[PDB]
């Protein structure tokens, strides 16, 4: 006889205020890039990136997160 | 016998309060990037960034985070 | 006979108060990045990242992160 | 009586055997200019927020100036 | 009486072997002015904010410069 | 009585063996001015604010400058 | 003024005397070649012989070789 | 003045005399070859043998050789 | 003046003599050639050999040799 009783209580909050949000600016001066190689060889779960000008502006009004994970495994 | 009772409580908060978010300037002044090799050989899990000139401008308005795991594990 | 009763309460809070934000210059004056090699060659769980000239500006309102892990293991 | 006669016989030459590709690649730029009031007068060069990039391979650039000159 | 007569048999030269490849290869770049009341009178030559690159290769940049001159 | 007669015989000359590749590759930059109430007269040369690359490479950069002059 | 007799007399000999030749065996066992490359870049003179597998029964009755080189040069 | 007498004189025998010449054998094992290389980058006068696996049976009645080299050069 | 005679006379004799020349066998047992190599990077006058598995049966009746230089050389 075995018993398990996940039942994990969570009332919490994540929360935000800002009075006014604004006047952000993004403004790159370019620039240059080369990237040389001989043969690409890419196996199994492989992330990449090669050769990159990437430019980003993010402004959420409430960039707020909550990440939760529950892992029950019984064997 | 077994008996295993999980129950975690939380009632806890992540919150800010600002008065007003602004007036940044990103300004990046270019740059150069060489980058020179033979073959590229990734394999199993492999997570590889190269020749970037990368820019991020990220101003939230509350970048408040709640990260939580919870794992029982029987066997 | 056994018996398990995890029940770690939990009424914490983390939180910021901010009574403006702002005024902020990143003006970075680029550079000169140059990478040479032989065969790059990665095998299992490999984090990398080469010839990068990256500039973040991160200006959160309220930038404040809990961060809490759980883990019962009977065996 | 004046009798102004120069002579020139002279030479600006060069030799050069090749030259490789000629490869111009320029990075972008920002420019950003807030003039105001400006009052340029006579034979005035000017140049207010520049980002210019010049490649310039001439096979001979030589240069011979003369300012012959009288007056009375 | 004057007799201006200066004689010029002279030489400016060069030889060369060969050249490479010419890159030119700019990175970009931040030029911000806010120039205000700029007067400028009579052959005045002006920059302001600049980020100029310049990439110059003459087979012969040989030069030969002569001012003669004569008054009464 | 003037009798200006200078004589100009002479060489300037230049042997070179070879030369490799040119590259130019700037790596950007930053520029910020604030002008104001610039007042410039009479062969005025100016830079403000400058972030200025050259390379030059003149196969031969031989130069030869005379300022012949007479007065009465 | 000046002058060259080259004169260079032979009268040489190469000879040879066999009973008989043969009862030859050439049974090697079965070769395997494996070559493995990526790209090829060859240029100006190159000679190249890859992943061969050369089986050779050579029995002349006189191999016999006589070789001579002349290169009289005046300048 | 000048005079050059280049008269070199040759009489030599290279001879050879066998009774017979057989009941030879060659059987070596059966060879593996295994290269493996990445990208192949010859330039100027490369000479260049790759993975071979070569088997010879050479039996000549009379392998003599005789080379000679004459090389008279004036200036 | 300069006067020169090369006459390097010559009356010398290899020779051989053989009875009977046989029951000779090559039966080495079956080799193994393993070469791993990265980039391959060969300029000017590179002789190269990688990866070679050589067998030879050379059996001459005669395997005589007579190699002569001769170079005379004025400026």
């Amino acid at each position: 006889s075995v018993q398990i009783v996940y039942k994990p209580v969570d009332l919490s909050k994540v929360t935000s205020k800002c009075g006014s949000l604004g006047n952000i600016h993004h403004k790159p001066g370019g620039g240059q890039v080369e990237v040389k190689s001989e043969k690409l060889d890419f196996k199994d779960r492989v992330q990449s990136k090669i050769g990159s000008l990437d430019n980003i502006t993010h402004v959420p009004g409430g960039g707020n997160k909550k990440i939760e994970t529950h892992k029950l495994t019984f064997r």
